[PDB]
């Protein structure tokens, strides 16, 4: 109803870094996909077969987390 379905992304601080980017321009947006794709594809493929509320958490700025000893 508003969440985060993907906590694994929460551990993600190259997530958040380009989630800043995507939100200036979503052309790039399967660009930043692409690199972690080959970092972890396992991970990328959770993002899309999760439920699509993930979306609210792709258009929102990073303002909370950033990794383990990073916040937003």
């Amino acid at each position: 109803s508003g969440g985060h379905p993907l906590e694994f992304l929460r551990n993600q601080p190259q997530f958040q870094q380009m989630r800043q980017i995507i939100q200036q321009n979503p052309s790039l947006l399967p660009a930043l996909l692409q690199q972690i794709g080959r970092e972890n594809p396992q991970l990328l493929q959770q993002i899309s077969q999760h439920q699509e509320h993930f979306i609210q958490m792709l258009n929102e700025p990073v303002q909370e987390a950033g990794g383990q000893g990073g916040g937003g």
